[PDB]
């Protein structure tokens, strides 16, 4: 059989590897050099992947870029771009329906 992925965001204590390299803003080579966990392999017979530990994807942002202000850097517009967006949303949600419009 096969299965699919979801979407969404959510942190956990494992992070994906290609949400690692789209947030840390690493190398291919970098992630998969660091140690490879499949959660001992909590299910067979099922496309599986490689998870990899906050604690050590941190570093790798730290040895590469040189240190965790670098990356913040390019966080900062990532993330409040997200907040533009739902920004003029609430204005356009309002609390309710008062008077005519």
């Amino acid at each position: 059989g096969s299965s699919g992925s979801s979407g969404k965001y959510t942190q956990n204590n494992f992070i994906t590897g290609v949400r690692a390299i789209n947030e840390f803003c690493l190398k291919s080579s970098d992630l998969e050099q660091l140690r490879k966990i499949r959660r001992r392999s909590p299910h067979e017979d099922t496309e599986s992947f490689t998870v990899y530990l906050r604690s050590d994807v941190e570093a790798k942002s730290l040895e590469v870029w040189g240190s965790p202000e670098a990356l913040a850097r390019e966080k900062k517009l990532r993330k409040e771009a997200e907040i533009e967006y739902r920004e003029r949303l609430f204005r356009n949600q309002k609390i309710l329906r008062e008077y005519r419009d």
